[PDB]
């Protein structure tokens, strides 16, 4: 028969290895022809595993390049202006790809061209803590110096915001061996630790949602209007480029000023961490100098959008999509996701040529430029926008399967947590020593709940993936799941080898994965989810999850408050509002449950218009005012942080109101935008409520 | 058997007459007790009626009253400071009302307080190209003058806004009979004309859809943050009061300075209309000096909500809404429009009481605040945003239904033009020398397309009502009719007595509609149309009719953009992506048609998708960007006027965009934005085409 455990079975850890061996074998980066050629072998194997209909989806966006006659680097120069230190000009290629064309040079996307020339400022991992420091504790002033900041913690991005509002005229990010070499492993090609010849690429804007920097709101198709470069969305104003940890000892061992604060300053390298500005006494004459010549350039990208057409509900699209395009050859970022969607792609359509469809209407997207700033996911959406919130159930992101290979890493809605309790029973663990046990079972164990024993961790979403727009600004309720290592603290630095030239299909085959059954076991996460959302009865959402957080949410931000007890005296700060918002969205979706599972099940129209309250309610969040100064972030309890983009944060606009609060000036005016926020989170509280009462 | 027909047959002429004589006897001005026990009285008899639940919804807004002790007045004052001439107090009250209390004095709600002593200049209409011909043309500054307006033409607070862009320090509206006393007419009691001493209240403020000017995007519960009144939405910087043509007779016949410059200025007083600035030679030492001391204050509305529960689609809201609060009696606004919403109800109910529902829920509205800026309508809109964006079908507003006695008056969306030819052409006509004829001849003939031979005129929406929230905002189809008079060029002006003491049920009776006749054809026309919304198996919407509506206004703002065809060359202005994208809109929607026609009439997942792309069919007019500094009106085919609240602007964006283009100073960015503008439409007209198209 046709059921979920046909679909699972059907799916093969061979398939996926060959899959990932095919995509990985040159690089694939957005706007590249390479990646138009990957592109349209995508389109005509999803045509021939069985989809309905696969159409490419193109868009003219904005994208970054280094100038290949006009190499980006940083140099250390005398006081004669001779350049006495040059940081290197590639990665040494892996072996065996010596001679592959096109590797891209590291480089920080969108970067600004210049050539500024300055004294060093040590930032540490240039958080917003960490400037505070500087300029609060230390009294260190980064106006008119360089700064330089390692990678980890946070998103690049956030990082380069940061030093720009500090005043530094250029940022050097490195990667050091405290955050990306684990003790005890060897660097590649040997083991999975990065050598100190490797870089870290990545883009460093500020989109907060917008996607293509030119068109924020509206597709970039063929007569869309642009803005100038000058209004463009998200730039950044200094330069900025990203080099390894031998170039980064050589910038850092001459470093003077003052000793760092303390040893959560110091990385592992030899050298003493102080923080500057400039080099000690024999070398204080001595300056960096930066290079940039990269070029922003408006160019195609390319969307695969194939449709499986729904038999029941052909108008309620389940979306699974993850992204394509790749900074070198994505043997983990991101094509261990795209090969495992491949596979998914592959079982669905045998089912389908067997005469099986499933209820609703499942749409697979492999998208384009996401290294560039989510920018294929973000146009197609906006290209779709009424189409996805009226009838978009839910969207399961596919980006990278495997970053470790310990245990399972779930980001999702909390409507979606008893679904993934319930799909992870059903599911054998891949783990060593939990043989004939349920992933539920492993998982809980190697990641329990901090908050309820028998439980495994789910993690807010943040941003940072192609989700962001499906559920920060238009409300679709979204997860992601992949196997990934111990120890989630360092969860937001990535692995080793993470925008590298050396992560390879020879680095997932032999170091990561080499049975592919960790990529399976994923496989099955992500498509049973997939095939649960598209075909079960009464949608496979619980309301009831969603009550459980929002208290703990509320519970979190009034004890920010508190921290300022005599302010919430005299400005009468209540929280009173969003607690009885709470316990009646509690009550209400306690009621709500209750009638889905006692309503007449032979009632089409009962069932339809429960669905669509369960489909909906993710909806309800959506405020179309926006969070403040961030338009695109429009669901209320959930966005990006403000201080990282990768975090996601609970009720935001309380708690950038609240953030640093004791700093303002005008503290009546602080506290006034406090209770603003409050109002407004209580309010989109109740009103989400309200869509699970009676209809009438 | 219980249909439209029999529906339709339960009304009675001779209980709205009942109903607007018990409407009219005390005042009922928004937020006072008087208007509260009303509110009360209706909710009951609704309930009474039949209705499944009746509620009140309570918000506290924004509203504003002369103060009692201390009253408005005009004044001439000599080089001495004596007041020699003083505006009245008072409207005379009409026979038999002498000693009814709390008849509110005229005023102009919102104003500031304010003494401003100064010289006159006379602005004819206080229009948009009035204000051109002075300062252009004329060379007449108005910095620092008052200003003298007549009434009609264009919304009262547009006219504030014009003055005081121009530098005016405050604004004298009067009523001239050219535009408020039809020749041969007797003035009240005798006849429908505007005594001397009549006085047209009105609120001036500039909302742009925003509900109460404190808490705009959300609603003015219990709890809600307000903006303080420096921050408040759309309040006037200048002193405002209106006066009777008594009183303005005396203001004007001194008038000196320049002659007017044409005879489009000249009203019907025996006066030289003179622009001023200032009086003639021996009176040039007077001035006038207004004294305003009108009060803003929070204060609690109340709307009442009746429902009735749909039988098969009770999540689908078909809404009839129409206020009560009245400036004193409201004889014709609104309580003509009131009293055949509660026939309406009665209907209704007594086909529920022998056991019919309708197919999808009915909503009935009391609205409060709809005089003081659409409060009542927009707050709760504002509350239940979620729940109406998913759910709503249609709204079909309900104030005055009588303004005339001539023909029927219709505006609505394109998507309600079939439904209102077919209903139509099975209603009697009640007009003299049409007995036996339908009401689709009679209002043919009277009120013919200016496109078509053969069918009646139908206007586009623009504000000045309740509908405003829902349709402009929201994107909910929406529709609005009644009778009116003959000579549809006066028709923003109103008709003699609006919102004056002389507005009774005595007006009603004894020179508008003596039979009620035109009453009853009205209820059974808006009757009708919330029947078939709410009964009909597929929605009653034709979307080819959006179609050809939209190459009519794509041929409309292309003609005024090739006024400027040396700029069009220059800046490459193209409208060919809005001319592709309203002739894809054109095929679609025909394909769509037939499909609606053909599909499989037994199948209700297919129905409910189909009747799904119906209703959200308007709803893919919204950006949720809303337009250029209007947040709160966001429909791209439709928006009020910039210059008119009450007229309706299409391609709203694109004719802003252009107005007055002429005169900008920097014209690369004037048509770049013209270019910006025609982008989001034709995005917007092809996102909304795709919405019909097959949905996978
Ligand atoms: C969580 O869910 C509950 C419902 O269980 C909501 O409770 C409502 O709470 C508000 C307070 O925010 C109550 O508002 C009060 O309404 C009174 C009148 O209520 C009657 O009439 C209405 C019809 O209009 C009915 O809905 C209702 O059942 C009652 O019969 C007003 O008189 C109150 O105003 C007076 O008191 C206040 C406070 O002291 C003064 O400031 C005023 O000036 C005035 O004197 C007040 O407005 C409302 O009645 C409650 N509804 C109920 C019990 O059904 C919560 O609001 C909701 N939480 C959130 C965050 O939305
Ligand atoms: C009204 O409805 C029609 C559909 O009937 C829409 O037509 C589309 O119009 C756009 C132009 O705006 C066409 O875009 C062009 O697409 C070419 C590739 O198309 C092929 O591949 C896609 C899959 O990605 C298929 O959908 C399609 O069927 C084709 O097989 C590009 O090569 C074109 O770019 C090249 O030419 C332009 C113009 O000279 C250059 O600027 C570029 O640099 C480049 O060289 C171009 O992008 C699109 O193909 C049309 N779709 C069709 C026919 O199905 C209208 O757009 C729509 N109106 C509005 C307002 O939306
Ligand atoms: C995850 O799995 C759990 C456990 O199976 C699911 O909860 C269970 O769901 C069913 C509904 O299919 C409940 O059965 C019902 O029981 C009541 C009597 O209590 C009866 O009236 C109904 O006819 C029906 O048989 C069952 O109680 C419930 N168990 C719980 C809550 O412990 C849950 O729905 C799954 N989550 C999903 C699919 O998202
Ligand atoms: C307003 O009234 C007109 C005239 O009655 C309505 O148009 C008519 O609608 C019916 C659909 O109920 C059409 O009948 C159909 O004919 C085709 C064959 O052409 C057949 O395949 C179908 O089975 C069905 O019988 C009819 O053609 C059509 N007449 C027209 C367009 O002239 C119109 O729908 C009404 N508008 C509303 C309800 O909004
Ligand atoms: C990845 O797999 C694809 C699909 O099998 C390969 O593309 C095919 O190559 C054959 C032989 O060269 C051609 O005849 C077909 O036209 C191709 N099919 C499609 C759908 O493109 C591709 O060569 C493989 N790539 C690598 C690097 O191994
Ligand atoms: C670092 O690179 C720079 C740029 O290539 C080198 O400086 C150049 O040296 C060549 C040959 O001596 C001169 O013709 C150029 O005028 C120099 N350019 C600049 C911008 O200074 C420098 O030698 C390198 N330093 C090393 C390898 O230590
Ligand atoms: C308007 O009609 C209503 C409803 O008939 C009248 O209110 C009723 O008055 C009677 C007798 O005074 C009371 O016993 C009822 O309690 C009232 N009913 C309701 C539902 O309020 C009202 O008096 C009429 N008003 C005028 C001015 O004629
Ligand atoms: C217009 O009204 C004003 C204000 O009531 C009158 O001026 C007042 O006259 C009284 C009695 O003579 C004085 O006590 C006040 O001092 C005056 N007030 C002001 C503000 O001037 C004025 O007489 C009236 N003019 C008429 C009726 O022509
Ligand atoms: C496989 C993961 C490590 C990929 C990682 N995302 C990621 O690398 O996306 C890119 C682009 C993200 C963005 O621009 O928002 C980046 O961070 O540089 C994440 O989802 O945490
Ligand atoms: C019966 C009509 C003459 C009522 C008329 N509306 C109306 O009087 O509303 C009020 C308030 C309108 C507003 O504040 O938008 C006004 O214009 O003063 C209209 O719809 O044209
Ligand atoms: C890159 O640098 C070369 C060599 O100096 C120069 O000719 C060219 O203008 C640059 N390319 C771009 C795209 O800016
Ligand atoms: C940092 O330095 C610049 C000038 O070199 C100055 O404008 C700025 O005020 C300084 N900030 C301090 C001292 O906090
Ligand atoms: C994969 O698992 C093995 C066994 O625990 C371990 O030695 C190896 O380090 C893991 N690989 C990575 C990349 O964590
Ligand atoms: C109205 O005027 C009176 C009398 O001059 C004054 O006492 C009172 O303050 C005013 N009322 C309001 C509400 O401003
Ligand atoms: C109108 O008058 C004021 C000063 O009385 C002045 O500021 C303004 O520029 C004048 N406008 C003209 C002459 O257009
Ligand atoms: C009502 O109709 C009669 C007959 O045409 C007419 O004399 C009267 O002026 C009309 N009333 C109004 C208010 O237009
Ligand atoms: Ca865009
Ligand atoms: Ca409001
Ligand atoms: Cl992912
Ligand atoms: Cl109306
Ligand atoms: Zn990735
Ligand atoms: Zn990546
Ligand atoms: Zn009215
Ligand atoms: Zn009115």
């Amino acid at each position: 028969k046709h059921n979920m455990k046909a679909f699972l079975d059907e799916l093969k850890a061979e398939n996926i290895k060959k899959f990932l061996y095919n995509f990985t074998q040159i690089p694939h980066l957005a706007g590249t022809e390479q990646n138009f050629q990957l592109a349209k072998q995508i389109q005509s194997q999803w045509k021939e595993f069985g989809l309905d209909s696969v159409e490419l989806a193109h868009y003219d966006v904005l994208l970054s390049y280094p100038n290949k006659t006009h190499p980006n680097y940083i140099s250390i120069i005398n006081e004669d202006g001779n350049e006495i230190f040059n940081t290197s000009l590639f990665e040494p290629p892996p072996p065996g790809y010596e001679n592959v064309s096109d590797i891209v040079p590291p480089f920080s996307a969108f970067s600004p061209q210049g050539m500024p020339e300055g004294d060093l400022v040590y930032v540490n991992y240039a958080r917003t803590e960490d400037f505070f420091k500087l300029e609060r504790d230390m009294k260190i002033n980064c106006s008119g110096k360089i700064v330089i900041a390692r990678y980890g913690k946070v998103f690049r991005g956030n990082k380069v915001k940061n030093a720009q509002l500090a005043g530094a005229k250029g940022v050097i990010l490195y990667s050091d061996p405290a955050d990306y070499f684990a003790p005890g492993v060897k660097s590649y090609p040997d083991g999975w630790n990065l050598p100190g010849g490797g870089v870290q690429r990545g883009n460093i804007l500020n989109l907060n949602g917008a996607g293509d920097p030119l068109t924020p709101g509206y597709p970039a198709n063929e007569y869309a209007y642009r803005r100038g470069i000058a209004e463009a969305v998200g730039l950044p104003s200094i330069p900025v480029h990203p080099i390894g940890y031998y170039d980064a000892q050589k910038l850092l061992e001459k470093m003077g000023g003052s000793a760092p604060p303390d040893s959560s300053w110091r990385g592992s390298l030899k050298v003493p961490y102080n923080v500057g500005p400039g080099f000690t006494g024999n070398f204080s004459t001595q300056k960096v100098k930066m290079h940039i010549h990269s070029t922003n350039e408006v160019t195609r990208i390319y969307n695969v959008i194939g449709t499986l057409r729904g038999a029941v509900e052909p108008d309620r699209y389940v979306i699974l999509g993850g992204h394509r395009d790749s900074w070198v050859f994505g043997g983990i970022d991101p094509q261990s996701g795209a090969a495992v969607v491949h596979e998914i792609v592959r079982s669905f359509g045998t089912l389908k040529k067997e005469g099986w469809r499933p209820r609703r209407t499942i749409l697979f997207a492999s998208w384009d430029a996401e290294e560039f700033g989510l920018l294929g996911s973000t146009e197609w959406a906006e290209e779709n926008s009424r189409l996805l919130q009226e009838r978009g159930v839910a969207y399961i992101n596919a980006d990278s399967s495997i970053e470790g290979n310990y245990t399972l890493r779930v980001d999702c809605t909390p409507l979606m947590y008893s679904l993934v309790h319930n799909l992870t029973k059903e599911l054998k663990s891949p783990d060593e020593g939990f043989e004939g046990k349920s992933l539920y079972e492993s998982w809980t164990k190697k990641s329990p709940s901090p908050e309820f024993s028998g439980m495994p961790r789910i993690s807010k979403l943040g941003s940072g993936n192609d989700f962001e727009v499906f559920f920060q600004r238009l409300g679709i309720a979204s997860g992601r799941a992949r196997y990934t290592k111990n120890w989630e603290t360092n969860k937001f630095s990535g692995y080793p080898l993470y925008h590298s030239v050396y992560e390879t299909y020879e680095l997932v085959e032999k170091f990561y994965d080499p049975m592919f059954k960790y990529h399976l076991t994923v496989a099955q996460v992500r498509g049973g989810m997939v095939f649960e959302l598209a075909n079960s009865i009464v949608l496979p959402f619980d309301c009831r999850d969603y009550a459980v957080v929002l208290r703990k949410y509320a519970d979190k931000i009034y004890s920010i408050s508190m921290k300022h007890p005599q302010e919430m005296k005299t400005y009468s700060v209540s929280f009173d509002s969003l607690f009885s918002a709470v316990k009646n969205f509690t009550e209400i979706a306690s009621k709500f449950s209750e009638r889905l599972q006692d309503f007449d099940k032979s009632n089409p129209i009962v069932l339809r218009m429960m669905n669509d309250q369960l489909m909906f309610l993710e909806r309800a969040f959506i405020d179309p005012l926006g969070l403040p100064d961030r338009p695109f972030y429009r669901h209320v309890i959930y966005a990006p942080s403000s201080h990282n983009k990768y975090a996601g944060e609970s009720f935001p606009g309380i708690y950038d109101a609240l953030f640093d609060i004791e700093s303002k000036v005008d503290p009546s005016k602080a506290w006034g935008e406090v209770k603003r926020q409050i109002y407004v989170a209580a309010f989109t509280v109740q009103a989400a409520a309200e869509t699970l009462s009676e209809v009438a």
